[PDB]
């Protein structure tokens, strides 16, 4: 017998002692190895709750990911509350890498494994588990990228979707690639990103029929972000190091809803709102050579305009800047359980 409970977690990795890449140094420090065997077992005639927009390992994934940032990607100078720090801002080796969340003796990992669960709610396939999957720790606005996709159908998740102002994240069940290329050969910190249109159409599509579902057949549009900060009215991430701001206006353009490869013009930017919340930084320029991320889109973040009661339409707007949504993304099947 269990009940719903929190505790410490740990984390377990596959990094390597010999790397200099951050997220291995700060994993061979922080967690263990990773168990080749895992355990699994499958709870049969058994329905728990689950609300993935309460749950403490969201919160103790966001520490983590925090404490990483903090020991790796040191900004030269830090303005927060007031006061002035210059410190050494060098150039690092940056990829994330995968990391699993773990229970301690006398709790378990409760794992929903319904094939369209929304993250809320009962679930009525339940296994136990020690550890979560490997999960990437991407820092991103807008687009979630290389993170796991949904099994069945596209997923619409939110904590209440008749509240505007609530996020929806999207789950992806297939893969969208965007490309992003700061050339070798200038503009040292212009880049941009590619994706090819016609997949990208093709899922969106898809996203507009599903949300159509959720909103009682209403007409679907998409428009670009209306006001906000930039890291939110841009697609936002860290490429080897290096901050991306991406214009994805062409993704959010409801006429192709046009095969094609589409660039989106994007910036390398040294002052950075930081997502920690600690005010503004400042890092270092762009190291030389050819910068180059190749991701997976994987879901995106969505918020939906207020004030459209009385019309058959309802506009999203790509969204996001909560960056514990994008752990939820991952978590959202998770939860702990005390056994008695
Ligand atoms: C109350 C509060 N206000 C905050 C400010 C508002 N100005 N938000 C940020 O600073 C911010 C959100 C996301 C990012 C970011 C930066 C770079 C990259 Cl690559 C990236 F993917 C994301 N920054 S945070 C906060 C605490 O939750
Ligand atoms: C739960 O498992 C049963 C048997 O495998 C399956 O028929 C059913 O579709 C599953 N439910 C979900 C939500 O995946
Ligand atoms: C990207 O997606 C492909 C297929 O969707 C997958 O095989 C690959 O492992 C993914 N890479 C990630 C998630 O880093
Ligand atoms: C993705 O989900 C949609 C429904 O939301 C479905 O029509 C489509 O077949 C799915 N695609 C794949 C590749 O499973
Ligand atoms: C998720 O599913 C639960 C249970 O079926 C339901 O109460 C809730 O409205 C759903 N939420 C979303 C965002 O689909
Ligand atoms: C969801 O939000 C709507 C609109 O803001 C509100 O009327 C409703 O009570 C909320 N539902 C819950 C369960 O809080
Ligand atoms: C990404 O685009 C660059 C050109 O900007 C190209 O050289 C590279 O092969 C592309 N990578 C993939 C995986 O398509
Ligand atoms: C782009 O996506 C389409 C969709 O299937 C695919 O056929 C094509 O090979 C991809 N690459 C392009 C168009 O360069
Ligand atoms: C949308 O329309 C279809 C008719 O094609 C209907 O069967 C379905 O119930 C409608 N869904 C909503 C949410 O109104
Ligand atoms: C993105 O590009 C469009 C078209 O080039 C432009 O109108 C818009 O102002 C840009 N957005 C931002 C935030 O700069
Ligand atoms: C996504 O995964 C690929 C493959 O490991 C990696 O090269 C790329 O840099 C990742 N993207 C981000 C934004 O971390
Ligand atoms: C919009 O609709 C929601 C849900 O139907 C309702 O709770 C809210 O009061 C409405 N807003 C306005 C301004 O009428």
């Amino acid at each position: 017998v269990w009940k719903d409970a929190d505790t410490t977690l740990f984390c377990a990795s596959d990094a390597k002692a010999h790397e200099t890449e951050v997220h291995n140094v700060w994993a061979t420090h922080a967690c263990v190895p990773t168990d080749p065997n895992p355990q699994e077992i499958h709870l049969e005639n058994v329905t728990e709750n689950f609300n993935m927009w309460k749950n403490n390992m969201v919160e103790q994934m966001q520490e983590d990911v925090i404490s990483l940032w903090d020991q790796s990607l040191q900004p030269c100078v830090k303005l927060t509350g007031g006061s002035v720090i210059k410190q050494a801002c060098p150039k690092i080796s940056f990829d994330p890498i995968p990391i699993h969340y773990c229970t301690p003796a006398g709790y378990v990992i409760l794992k929903c494994n319904d094939k369209n669960f929304n993250g809320t709610g009962p679930c009525k396939n339940v296994s136990s588990v020690q550890c979560t999957h490997g999960i990437k720790p991407v820092v991103s606005t807008q687009l979630l990228l290389n993170g796991s996709l949904a099994e069945e159908e596209i997923i619409i998740r939110s904590e209440n979707l008749t509240n505007n102002a609530k996020t929806i994240i999207v789950h992806l069940n297939k893969s969208v690639e965007i490309n992003c290329t700061r050339p070798s050969n200038g503009d040292i910190r212009k880049a941009y990103c590619e994706i090819n249109g016609t997949k990208w159409n093709k899922v969106l599509k898809q996203v507009t029929e599903k949300l159509k579902e959720h909103f009682n057949n209403k007409t679907i549009i998409f428009q670009p972000p209306s006001g906000g900060d930039l890291e939110i009215t841009m697609h936002s991430f860290n490429c080897r190091g290096e901050f991306f701001y991406c214009n994805t206006t062409q993704l959010f353009n409801n006429t192709c809803i046009c095969n094609g490869t589409i660039t989106l013009p994007c910036k390398i930017k040294q002052i950075i709102n930081m997502w920690q919340g600690t005010g503004q930084a400042m890092y270092a320029p762009p190291i030389d050579g050819k910068i180059n991320c190749v991701s997976n889109i994987t879901g995106i973040l969505l918020t939906r305009d207020g004030g459209a009661n009385n019309t058959s339409n309802e506009t999203f707007r790509p969204g996001g800047g909560n960056i514990k949504d994008n752990w939820r993304s991952e978590l959202y099947k998770y939860k702990v359980v005390q056994i008695e």
